[PDB]
DNA sequence: GCGCGTACGTGCGTTTAAGCGGTGCTAGAGCTGTCTACGACCAATTGAGCGGCCTTCGGCACCGGGATTCTGATGGGCGGCCGCGTAT
């Protein structure tokens, strides 16, 4: 769970990943959130988005997508 | 010191609401930018304010004069002294 994330780092980013799936990922909207520093903690290799969300209200948001993903990309 | 009483500490179970991190929204602080009113400053004149000096009537508490009330020597008259004293 979301909340399990920021109850215990150090037991889930103890452990290696290469796979990250989450399901409404629209808690990430802003990019200064626990969550969104806290899923790029983990070492991971590849990941996964899968969502709806409104993409065009805001431009934080995508470009939240955008950077979430792949560091460097405007 | 001692003794009576009971209330408050310690426990468990039940229960209730703080704390966490999640998002959203807009209000109200903070910044910013132009104008100008109100306060500082310098001037010259004036009387409120301070030192210097002594004021007057009213109120607390001691006072003042005059009629009136109570105590003391005075005094004739009715009675009692029984004891020295003159007359036959």
């Amino acid at each position: 769970t979301y909340e399990y994330i920021l109850k215990d780092r150090a037991e889930l980013g103890s452990i290696k990943w290469q796979f990250m799936a989450v399901d409404e990922a629209h808690r990430l909207k802003n990019a200064e959130s626990s969550l969104y520093e806290s899923l790029n903690s983990f070492k991971v290799a590849n990941r996964m988005l899968i969502t709806g969300t409104p993409l065009q209200n805001n431009i934080k948001e995508l470009a939240a997508l955008v950077n979430f993903l792949m560091p460097g990309r405007f």
